[PDB]
Order: structure tokens, then C-alpha cells, then sequence
């Protein structure tokens, strides 16, 4: 029996104080508070969300890219758990976590207003946000699945928040197929030699692709000039992670350049600035396309090229080719813990952004 | 000659990469990058904003609470600068900063669309946000003015962002006057003895006032139940700082309680939880009032009481009574650098929130 304005503010205050409590626990942990205390806290929050989901289901009883999105990242998370399962907080957390993931997908697939529902969904938003934060701050198969569990817990947090926020074609695919074959070659050569040559190859390949995407998107923008809020916000919020990764690399490269060090190399400076520029241009192209016969064929070739390039760029870190963690300079300017966390944020965000863009470019291409 | 959607996204991307660059510099500094490099970076950004403001002015040539808000906090900032003025980056920064503050107030008072204006205002938003972040991370008069320069640089950042986001009465004043006289007594007694007794007095006084405000706001909510977006967002965003301060204190108090330490005291646990509860209740009361004869007199007495209590609570940290920095427990669980930064965020946010609430309660009272 609350006014809607009070139901929304009270739910927001509950959720934000839940986040700030998680923040307090994480700060206390890094500085009395042990890993078991943070795991126990989030485990309890998952148990609370599970109780809400069960009660909700009892009371109740072109999105294929999004449903297949979280179903794949949840299956990958369940695989990760299965590996971890096979202190009390460490022993219990993966069980509650697996149940949380299973119920979270079941609910979002089939059961996606009262104050009960608003508190439930806000709780879920900040539970998944805290799960992201924990995945980022805290056998060998757990390495490759790491970005997929983290992007699972940022995707689902967005999926839950935005739910209530609302409430001829020749050159394109040829360039795309070449970029994909080259990306696969870079991926396998890098993994086989897991060395320095493969890293340099990776960065030169990256620069070449980022420059080609800048040209493609710029051409599309010129065509539009001479002649959906959530998609823009999701592209920008996700790309911010990669823009921090890039600015950290740029700052470290400039700091090295200022000393006239013999180790300075343009491949760690031009690439990061190019990543920021290309993403700014692509974000503007994609949103312009979403707010909209030679021009049609040109735009289709551009979207097909960018689509394929974004898939190839998603593929690189998605399959284990993440050399940024081993950078000899960024791990000295910021240290290993800061560089590692910045990448732990940026990489799963970069995977999200590179598959978001692929879905938006696909839609633009079809129409 | 940009579409409005592209003008807004491109400006947002410029501003956010400006923030992420400032983030990169601050991380690099804490971990190659010295204080002079961060001061130089922000000094240059202030010079850029000054150039924009001059070009803009050349091209061009119930808000009294807000205009008097930033005019007072800018005069206090100029006083702080005057004290600092009387490495090259340290010598130059206060001059550019003073000019920035003077032009920022001149512009906001008298000169508060083209892409030029959008890039200019977004730059100013993230320049002031970076200035806040620097004031928080990095004679004796500089102590007392510290929260006012920091809240200046968070107030003005909000003032600039929201600009474009938009584009009978017996018991009340008697309780208020008693709360004010008691707050002044606590303030002067604390400062005179600048000791442990004054701190305990402060915390017991705080708890007594927070409980009285909870009763007042709860009564007002009951009256409304038995019978403006930016204001809600500013109250919540500002109160978040105090909710982090409170949860850090609560976590430290619980960690101490879990060890059965003889030093555990309820005054550091009940107060922080009460601060969170009272603010949640008051935020819901104020927004309910903004979205709206015995009931009228009751509501006027409640608003008058809360108005006076929020002034008294603003007065306590505003005049130097900030004992939270000396807490013997929160500075051990989180360390001195983390507890100090959490308070450097929360206190100027608490001052903002406690004068925001006073302006909203004043408006509600008059009508
Ligand atoms: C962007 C929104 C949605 C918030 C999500 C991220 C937060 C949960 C992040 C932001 C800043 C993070 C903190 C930033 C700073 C620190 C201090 C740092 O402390 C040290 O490592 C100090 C080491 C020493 O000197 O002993 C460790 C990480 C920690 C606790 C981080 C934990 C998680 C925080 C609160
Ligand atoms: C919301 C946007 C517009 C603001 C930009 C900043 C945020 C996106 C924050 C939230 C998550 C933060 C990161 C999360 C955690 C850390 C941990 C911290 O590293 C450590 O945990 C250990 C410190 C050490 O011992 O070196 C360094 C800061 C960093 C990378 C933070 C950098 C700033 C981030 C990206
Ligand atoms: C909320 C939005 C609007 C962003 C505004 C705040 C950011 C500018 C904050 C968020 C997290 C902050 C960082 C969090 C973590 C660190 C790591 C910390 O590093 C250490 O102290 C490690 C010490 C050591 O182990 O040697 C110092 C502060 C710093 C750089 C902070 C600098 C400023 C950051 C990026
Ligand atoms: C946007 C909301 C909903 C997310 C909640 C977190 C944010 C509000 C961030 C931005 C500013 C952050 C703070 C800014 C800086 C620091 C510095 C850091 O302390 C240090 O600088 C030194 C670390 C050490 O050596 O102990 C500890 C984290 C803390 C308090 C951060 C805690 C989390 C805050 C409040
Ligand atoms: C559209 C699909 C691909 C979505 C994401 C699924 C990902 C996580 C799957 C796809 C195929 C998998 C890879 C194929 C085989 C190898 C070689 C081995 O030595 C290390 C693991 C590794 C490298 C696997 C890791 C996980 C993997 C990358
Ligand atoms: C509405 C007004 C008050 C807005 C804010 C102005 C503030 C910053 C002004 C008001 C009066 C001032 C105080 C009055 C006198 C003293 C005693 C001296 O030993 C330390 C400084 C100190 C404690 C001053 C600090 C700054 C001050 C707190
Ligand atoms: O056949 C597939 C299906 C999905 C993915 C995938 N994996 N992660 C993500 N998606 C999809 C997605 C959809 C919308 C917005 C963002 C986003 O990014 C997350 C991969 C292969
Ligand atoms: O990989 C990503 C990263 C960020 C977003 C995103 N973009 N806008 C929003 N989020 C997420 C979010 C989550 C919890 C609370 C607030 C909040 O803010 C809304 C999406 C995908
Ligand atoms: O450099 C970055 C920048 C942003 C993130 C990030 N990822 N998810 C979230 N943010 C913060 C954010 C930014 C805009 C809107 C909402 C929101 O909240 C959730 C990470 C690294
Ligand atoms: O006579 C005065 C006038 C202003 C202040 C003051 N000082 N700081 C702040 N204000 C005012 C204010 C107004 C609207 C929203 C927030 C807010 O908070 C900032 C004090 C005495
Ligand atoms: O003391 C405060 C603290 C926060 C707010 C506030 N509330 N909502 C917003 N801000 C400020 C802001 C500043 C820069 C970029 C984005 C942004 O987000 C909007 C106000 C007063
Ligand atoms: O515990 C806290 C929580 C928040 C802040 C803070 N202060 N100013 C800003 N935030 C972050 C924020 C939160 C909501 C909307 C915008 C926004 O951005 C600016 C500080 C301490």
C-alpha cells in the first residue's frame, strides 16, 4: 500500500545500501574481515534472492540474442562451478551460486506493480552487481572461463535494471572473412607458443583491424551525413571498461616516453588511442543507424564488415588470447594488482560490447 | 552540423574518456606519475574550460538557494586558495583554480543547441568531477574549509550535469530551537577541548537527534498515508556518501563485536545504522511531500522540526566538529587512508544533503 514514487525510492534505497554494504565489506577485506566473510555475505544474499524467486514463481503459478546470451554465459558459469566443487564459505558458496545461476536463468527465460516485485528485482540487480565486483576483485579451465562468468554477472545486472528502467554485398563479407581467418590464425599461434613474437603479432594485428574499422564506420557516417536509448547506454557503459584499459596503457606509455627509455614502443600507445577512437566512432555509427540504391549497398557492406570484425575481436580474448595481463610496462606504472583488476573489468566488458555491437550491426544489416 | 543524437553521444563520450583519463592518472599516481603530473593535467583542463567560457561569453555578448549555495562555497574556495598562494605545478595550480572558480561562478550566475555548448558543458562537468576527486584523494585554516571546497566541486558538477539532463506551529520550532542550541553547545564544547568525553557527547547527541528525526518523518508519512525527479536523485546521490560512511562504521563495529573485544561500544553501531534508517525515512518523506486543518498544522510542525534538525546536523561538521576522522576502530579495520577517504567523500556529501533537505523542507513548509 505504497505510492509508486515511494515504492521506487524505497526499493532504490534498499538496493543502494545493499551495494554500499558490499562495498564496506570489500574495503574491510582488502585492508578483521576475511575472504570467508565476504563470501558468506554474498552467499546469504544469493539465498535471499533464491527465496524471493521461489515465492514469486509460486505466486505466478527479437530477444533471441539476449536469451542465448545469458544462457551461454550461465552454462559457462555452471561449468566453472562444477570445476570448483570437484573453509566452509569456499565449500558452500559454489553450491548456492550454482543454484542462484540456475534459478536466475529459469526466471529470466520464463518469468521475466507490487512492492514485492520491485524489492525483489532491485535485490537481484545489486546481488548480481556484487557478484560481478567479487568476481573481479577476487585446475587450468578456470582461466579461460573467467571473463564469461564476470560478464555473466554484469549482463544479468543490466538485464535486471533496464527491465525496470523501461517499466552488391561483395567487399563487406570478403573483408570480414579475411579478418576472421586472420584472427583465428593469431589466436591459435598465440596459444601454441604460450611468445614475445606472438604478442607483437597480436598488437600489430589489433592496430590493423582497429584502423580498418575506423575507416568503415567513418565511411558509413559520411554516407549518412551526405544523404533505442538502452542500446546507446549499454554500448557506452560497456565500452567505458575498454576506454579505461586503453587510457591506463596510454598513461603508462607516455610516462615511459617522458624518460626517453629505450624500451618505448608505439604498439602500446597507438593501439590504445586507436581503440578509444574506433569505439567512439563505432558507437556513433551504431546509434545513428538505430535512429534512422548505392548508399544502401555501401551501408550493408560497412555493417557486414564491422559485424565480422567485432566477432573477430570478441573471439580474441574470448578464447584465451589475453596478453594484456603480461604487459611489462602497465604492470609497473600501476602495479600488478591494479593492472590486473583494470583488465578484469575491461575484458568481460569488452566481450559484452563486442557482441552487443554484433547484434546491433546484424539488425541494421538485415534492415 | 551533427544530429542531436550524435551531438549528445559524442559529447558524452568525450567527457567520459576525459574522466577515465583522469582516473588513469590518479591510479598511476597512487601506484612514473607524480603529484605534479596530476595537478598539471587538471590545471590544463581548467585552462581549457576557461578558454571555452571566454569564447562562449564573447559569442553571447526560486533558485536563490542554489545561487547562494555555490556563491558561498566558491568564496570559501577562493579563501582557501588565497591561503595556499600566500614545485611549478603547486605554484601555478591555485592561480588557474582561482580563475576557474571565478569564471565558473560568473558564468553560472549570469550565462547559465550547438555542439560547441554541449562539449563545453560536458567538459565542465567532468573537470569539476575530477576536481572533486582530486580534492578528496589528495596553516590551519585549510582544515575547516576542506569540506566546502570539495562540496563546491560536487555541487557544481551536478549543477552542470542536471542542466543538460533537463534540456498552531508550536512544537515544531520549539524542538528545532532546542536542537539548535544543543548543537551549538556540542560544537563549541568539542572545539574548546580539541577530548574523549566530547566525542562520546557528540555521538550520544547525534543518536538522540537521529531518533527524533526518525519519529518526525515517520509521523509525517503516517499522516500522508492515512489521508521533481532531480530533487529525489540529488537527495539519494548525496545521501549515498553518508550511507557508505555508516556501513563502514557498522562493518568495523560488527567485526569488533565478533571477537568479544572489551572495547566494543553501541555508540558506534546504533548511530550508523540509525543514520541510514533516518535518511531513508527522511528521503521518502521529502519526496512524498514534493509529489503531493489539523493535518496541515501537524505537517508544518514536522517540516519545521526536521528543517531545524537538518540545519543543526549541517552545522556540526560544517564548523569543524568532525570526530569521525579520529575513530580508534574504523581506522584499524580499513586503515587510515581508506577511512579518511571515505569520510572525505561522505562529509561534504553529508553537508550537501543536509542543506538540500533544508531547502526542500523549507519549500514544503511554506506551501
Ligand atoms: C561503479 C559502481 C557500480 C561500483 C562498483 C565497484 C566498487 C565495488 C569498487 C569501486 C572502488 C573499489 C575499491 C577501490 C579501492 C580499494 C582499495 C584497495 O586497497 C588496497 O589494496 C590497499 C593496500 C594497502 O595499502 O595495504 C583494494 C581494492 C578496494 C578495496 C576496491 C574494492 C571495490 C570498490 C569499492
Ligand atoms: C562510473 C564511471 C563513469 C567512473 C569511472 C571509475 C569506475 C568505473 C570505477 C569502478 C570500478 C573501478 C576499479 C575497480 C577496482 C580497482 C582496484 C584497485 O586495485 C587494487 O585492488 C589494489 C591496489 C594496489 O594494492 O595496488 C585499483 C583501482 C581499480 C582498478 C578501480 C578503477 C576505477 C573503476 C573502473
Ligand atoms: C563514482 C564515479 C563518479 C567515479 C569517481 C571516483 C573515481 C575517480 C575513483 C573510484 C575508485 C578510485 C581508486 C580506487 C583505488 C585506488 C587504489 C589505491 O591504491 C593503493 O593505495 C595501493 C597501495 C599499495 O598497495 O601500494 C589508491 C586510490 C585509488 C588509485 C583510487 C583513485 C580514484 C578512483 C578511480
Ligand atoms: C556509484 C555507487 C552506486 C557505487 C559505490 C562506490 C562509489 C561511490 C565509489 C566512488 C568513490 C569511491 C571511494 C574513493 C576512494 C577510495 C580510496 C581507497 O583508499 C586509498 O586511496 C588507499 C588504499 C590503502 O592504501 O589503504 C579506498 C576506497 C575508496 C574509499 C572508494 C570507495 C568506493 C567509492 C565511494
Ligand atoms: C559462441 C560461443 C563460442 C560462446 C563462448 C564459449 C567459449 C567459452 C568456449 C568455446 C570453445 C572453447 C575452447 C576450445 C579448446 C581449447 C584448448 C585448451 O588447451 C584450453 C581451452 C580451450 C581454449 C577452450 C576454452 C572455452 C571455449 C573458448
Ligand atoms: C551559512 C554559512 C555559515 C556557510 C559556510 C561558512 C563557514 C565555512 C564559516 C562560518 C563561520 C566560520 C568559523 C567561526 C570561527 C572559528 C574559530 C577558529 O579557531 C577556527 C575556525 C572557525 C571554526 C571558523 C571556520 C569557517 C566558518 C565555519
Ligand atoms: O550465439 C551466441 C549468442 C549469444 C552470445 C553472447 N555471449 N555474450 C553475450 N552474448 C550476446 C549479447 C546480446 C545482446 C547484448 C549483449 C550481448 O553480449 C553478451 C554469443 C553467441
Ligand atoms: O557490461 C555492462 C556494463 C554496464 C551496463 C550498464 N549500462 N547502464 C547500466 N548498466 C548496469 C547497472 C547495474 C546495476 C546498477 C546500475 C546499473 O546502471 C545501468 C551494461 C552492461
Ligand atoms: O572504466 C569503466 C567504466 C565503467 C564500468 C562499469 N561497468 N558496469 C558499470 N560501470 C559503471 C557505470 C557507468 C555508467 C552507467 C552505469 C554504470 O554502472 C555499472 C567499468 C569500467
Ligand atoms: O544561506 C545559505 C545558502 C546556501 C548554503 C549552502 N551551502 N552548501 C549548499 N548550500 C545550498 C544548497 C541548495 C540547493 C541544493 C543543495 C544545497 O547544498 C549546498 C548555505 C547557506
Ligand atoms: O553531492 C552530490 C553528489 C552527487 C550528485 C549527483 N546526483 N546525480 C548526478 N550527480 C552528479 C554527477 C556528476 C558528474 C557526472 C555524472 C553525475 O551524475 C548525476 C549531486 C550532488
Ligand atoms: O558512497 C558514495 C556513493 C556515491 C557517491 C557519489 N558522489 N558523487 C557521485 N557519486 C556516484 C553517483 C551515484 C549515483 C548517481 C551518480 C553518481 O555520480 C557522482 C559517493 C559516495
Amino acid at each position: 500500500k505504497y505510492p509508486q514514487k515511494n515504492a521506487e525510492l524505497l526499493s532504490a534505497q534498499y538496493g543502494t545500501n545493499l551495494l554500499l554494504l558490499g562495498v564496506s565489506v570489500m574495503l574491510a577485506l582488502a585492508a578483521p574481515v576475511k575472504e570467508e566473510h565476504l563470501l558468506s555475505f554474498i552467499t546469504v544474499l544469493m539465498l535471499v534472492q533464491l527465496v524471493w524467486m521461489l515465492c514469486y514463481m509460486i505466486r505466478r503459478e527479437g530477444a533471441s540474442w539476449i536469451r542465448g546470451g545469458l544462457t551461454m554465459l550461465a552454462l559457462l558459469s555452471l561449468i566453472m562451478d562444477a570445476f570448483r566443487i570437484g573453509s566452509a564459505a569456499l565449500g558452500v558458496y559454489p553450491i548456492v551460486h550454482a543454484l542462484h545461476t540456475i534459478s536466475q536463468v529459469h526466471f529470466l527465460w520464463f518469468h521475466i506493480y507490487e512492492t514485492f516485485e520491485r524489492f525483489g528485482v532491485i535485490h537481484a540487480v545489486f546481488t548480481n552487481l556484487l557478484l560481478w565486483c567479487n568476481g573481479v576483485m577476487s585446475s587450468t579451465s578456470l582461466y579461460y572461463l573467467y571473463p564469461f562468468n564476470i560478464e555473466y554477472h554484469i549482463f544479468v545486472s543490466a538485464m535486471l535494471f533496464v527491465m525496470w528502467k523501461n517499466i552488391g554485398l561483395l567487399l563487406g563479407p570478403l573483408g570480414g572473412l579475411v579478418a576472421l581467418a586472420s584472427s583465428v590464425s593469431v589466436l591459435v599461434v598465440y596459444l601454441i607458443h604460450l611468445h614475445e613474437a606472438a604478442v607483437s603479432m597480436f598488437y600489430y594485428y589489433g592496430v590493423a583491424m582497429m584502423a580498418c574499422m575506423c575507416v568503415g564506420s567513418g565511411t558509413g557516417l559520411l554516407v549518412y551525413r551526405m544523404e533505442r536509448t538502452l542500446d546507446t547506454e549499454l554500448l557506452l557503459a560497456s565500452s567505458l571498461g575498454s576506454w579505461l584499459m586503453s587510457w591506463c596503457s596510454v598513461v603508462a606509455s607516455v610516462a615511459e616516453a617522458g624518460q626517453k627509455s629505450p624500451s618505448f614502443s608505439w604498439t602500446s600507445l597507438t593501439y590504445s588511442l586507436l581503440l578509444v577512437l574506433e569505439k567512439c566512432i563505432q558507437n556513433l555509427f551504431i546509434v545513428e543507424s538505430l535512429y534512422r540504391g548505392r548508399k544502401r549497398q555501401i551501408l550493408k557492406n560497412i555493417c557486414m564488415f564491422l559485424f565480422m570484425c567485432n566477432i573477430s575481436l570478441w573471439i580474441l580474448p574470448a578464447f584465451g588470447c589475453r596478453p594484456q595481463y603480461d604487459n611489462p610496462l602497465e604492470n609497473e606504472t600501476f602495479g600488478t594488482s591494479v593492472w590486473t583488476t583494470v583488465l578484469n573489468v575491461a575484458i568481460p566488458l569488452n566481450l559484452f560490447y563486442r557482441m552487443h555491437s554484433v547484434a546491433s550491426l546484424f539488425e541494421v544489416f538485415r534492415k
